């Protein structure tokens, strides 16, 4: 159970974005139904009044939290990967529009899942804004908690992989459009019951065998990291 509080741009806090520039759901409950429209931008997908201005090459940092800002972030039970996707805002996340900018599953040298590292990073993870067409975009941050993912939701609706999905409204202002945005995948639709990474047993299968759900990260993506960039406590 986790939610996005807001974002930072180039290490600068853009302020509380809940229902402002984040299409926030009413609570931190997971989405589990892979076929539901809730997969796109969670359960209250609507236009919110603000969209955060950034330029290509900026660092955009999502900040997550559990109950209050900079708290335990997400229960440490919730081991799993983290991905960020982008689509143009005009799609409203419909269609084959979602392009992967970032993927982190398990780090063998540190022996930590992306979620493990997100807690250490005080809820913060980032992507570098790509050289896509200027315009309005949705950035869809997705955490998959795998602690009940030995079952499939479709088969047993009290279990299954859990998706903590948050869509940020982001306006790319300065960009040369030198890496125009390629074809995307649909959410819902990209993840199905046979998709690698959706059904997995973290308690018996080595984490080093884990493979995250495709698609693979776009070659045009400029980078990203799970790491604290700013200190909320001074805010
Ligand atoms: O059910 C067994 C699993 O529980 C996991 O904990 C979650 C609880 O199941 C869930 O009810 C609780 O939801 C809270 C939420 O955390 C809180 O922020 C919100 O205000 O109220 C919700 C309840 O209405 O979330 C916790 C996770 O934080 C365990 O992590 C898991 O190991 C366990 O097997
Ligand atoms: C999953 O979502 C689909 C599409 O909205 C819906 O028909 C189905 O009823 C959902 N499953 C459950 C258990 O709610
Ligand atoms: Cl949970
Ligand atoms: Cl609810
Ligand atoms: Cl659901
Ligand atoms: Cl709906
Ligand atoms: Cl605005
Ligand atoms: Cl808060
Ligand atoms: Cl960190
Ligand atoms: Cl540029
Ligand atoms: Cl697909
Ligand atoms: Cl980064
Ligand atoms: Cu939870």
């Amino acid at each position: 159970h986790t939610l996005v509080w807001g974002v930072w741009v180039n290490g600068v806090d853009q302020g509380d974005g809940r229902n402002i520039y984040i299409r926030s759901p009413p609570n931190n409950n997971p989405v589990k139904n892979l076929t539901s429209p809730d997969m796109t931008c969670n359960v209250d997908n609507r236009v919110v009044p603000k969209s955060v201005p950034v330029n290509a090459g900026d660092t955009l940092t999502f900040e997550w939290y559990h109950n209050t800002r900079d708290d335990d972030i997400i229960a440490s039970s919730h081991h799993g990967p983290i991905a960020v996707y982008i689509a143009p805002a005009a799609s409203n996340g419909q269609g084959n529009v979602w392009v992967k900018l970032f993927e982190d599953a398990y780090n063998v040298t540190n022996s930590t899942w992306a979620v493990d590292r997100l807690i250490t990073a005080h809820g913060q993870h980032s992507v570098v804004v790509p050289h896509v067409a200027p315009g309005d975009y949705l950035f869809r941050a997705e955490i998959i908690a795998l602690h009940e993912a030995d079952s499939l939701y479709s088969q047993n609706p009290i279990r299954g992989a859990q998706f903590y999905i948050s869509c940020a409204q982001i306006t790319i202002n300065s960009s040369d459009d030198s890496t125009p945005l390629p074809a995307g995948v649909p959410f819902p639709g990209a993840y199905t019951d046979s998709t690698p990474g959706i059904q997995f047993n973290i308690y018996t299968t080595p984490a080093t065998s884990y493979v995250a759900p495709p698609p693979s990260v776009w070659s045009g993506a400029l980078g990203g990291s799970i790491a604290q960039v700013g200190d909320a406590s001074l805010e």
